[PDB]
């Protein structure tokens, strides 16, 4: 199918890099175009864990499952209330230690980058436009020379603006909002909350405000505070202004234990982000001018609160890469169609669980 042809993957996130590995290890000529300036760019966010049957199956097929295991950390979960009482402690039993250990996102990028041949990823390449030719796409990048490919795979995340050859679907806001931050040396800077986590991830919910924390993301504490988007914000917190963010959060958390307030007070900077979804519904465009598809969040971005996210994208890469290389399809288009039909099933399943969970967890009286 791909002999004497080449593949362009747009985006070097965990899904795109996994895509590249699974193609390249079957002898496919594939490049990844990534907007990040270079591989040393820090990725902001919590940890990821990979699941048996999906994310771990993609690593296994790439020969990287042990590498993931060696850099990942099994973590228990504590459920606390707003007063700081631990309502539930579930540690990881040894027989479950491979189920879904947490890995830092930069560590995961490094594993995948190290598995690829040199110069597979072309850095500082922000795709802005695609144009189909007779047999090859032309790729236009921001202030860089163009490239061509027989097959384009869109893998550049939930806010991709290069989707229109595949679908007219637009991303949507779901109505919840997320504030995220890191605390370095949390054992010094938020000792009370750090000891509350006690090596476990911690979650707590009270009157429509949700808090989730990881006390040990490669030595830092990552936490997220989520809530229904305030109506006053429709169409007011400047997240560049930590003093404005601290003031808002301290009002929201006014009846939470001081160990939670300390987290807010000592945070150096905050990142805010509306929850969004790229909804799978009616089929994507049929009879596209040249072969093109999408994987990962570009295909099915969904709320993250129940753990859906990267694993459905890693499934995409596993399925699409097998269809493109197993010699069973008469054309790249047919291989793509088969992947998309499968992804519509498990992707819709995951989106409905994520949306249902979001409705439930943000009811004003929810508790874990
Ligand atoms: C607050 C919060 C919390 C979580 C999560 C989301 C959010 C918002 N998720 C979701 C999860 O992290 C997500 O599913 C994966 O990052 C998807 O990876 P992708 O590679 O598809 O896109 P991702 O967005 O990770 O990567 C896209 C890549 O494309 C690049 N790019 C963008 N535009 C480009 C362009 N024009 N040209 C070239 N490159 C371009 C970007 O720089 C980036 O490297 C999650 N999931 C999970 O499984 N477990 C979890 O715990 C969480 N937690
Ligand atoms: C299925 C195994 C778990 C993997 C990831 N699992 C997860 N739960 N990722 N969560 C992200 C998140 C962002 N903001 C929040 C606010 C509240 C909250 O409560 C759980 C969670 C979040």
């Amino acid at each position: 199918l791909l002999s004497d042809k080449n593949v362009a993957i747009i985006g070097g996130g965990p899904v795109g890099l996994t895509m590249a590995k699974l193609l390249q290890q079957n002898g496919i000529d594939v490049s990844v175009y990534e907007r990040d300036n270079d591989r040393e760019a820090r990725i902001f966010g919590g940890t990821l864990d990979l699941h048996k049957g999906s994310g771990q199956e993609a690593m296994k097929k790439a020969g990287l499952l042990q590498t993931y295991y060696d850099l990942a950390l099994p973590m228990g979960v504590n459920i606390a209330d707003e007063k700081g009482n631990i309502l539930s402690t579930k540690n990881v039993k040894p027989e479950n230690r491979f189920d879904n250990p947490e890995i830092n996102r930069n560590d995961l990028r490094a594993i995948l980058l190290n598995s690829l041949e040199n110069d597979t990823v072309i850095w500082d390449r922000k795709l802005v436009m695609l144009e189909p030719g007779k047999k090859k796409w032309t790729l236009t990048f921001e202030n860089k020379p163009s490239e061509t490919a027989d097959l384009v795979i869109i893998a550049n995340g939930g806010m991709s603006k290069v989707r229109k050859f595949v679908t007219d679907t637009e991303v949507e806001e779901t109505g919840t909002f997320n504030i995220q931050a890191d605390i370095h040396h949390p054992e010094v800077n938020c000792p009370g909350f750090f000891q509350l986590c006690n090596g476990n991830r911690l979650m707590a919910a009270h009157q429509g405000n949700l808090l989730f924390a990881n006390p040990n993301n490669n030595g830092a504490l990552h936490f997220g505070i989520s809530f229904k988007t305030p109506d006053e914000w429709k169409n007011q917190v400047d997240f560049q202004n930590r003093n404005s963010v601290v003031d808002f959060l301290l009002k929201e958390f006014s009846d939470w234990d001081e160990r939670y307030k300390e987290l807010i007070r000592v945070t150096s900077s905050f990142v805010g982000l509306a929850t969004r979804i790229f909804p799978l519904g009616k089929s994507w465009k049929s009879k596209r001018p040249l072969p093109i598809t999408m994987i990962g969040d570009a295909a099915h971005l969904m709320p993250p609160f129940a753990g859906q996210g990267v694993n459905s994208g890693l499934m995409d890469a596993l399925i699409l890469s097998d269809n493109l290389t197993n010699g069973k399809f008469n054309s790249i288009e047919e291989a793509i169609e088969n992947y998309e039909q499968q992804m519509f099933i498990y992707g819709k399943e995951a989106q409905e669980e994520s949306t249902q969970n979001e409705i439930e967890m943000f009811k004003p009286d929810f508790t874990f």
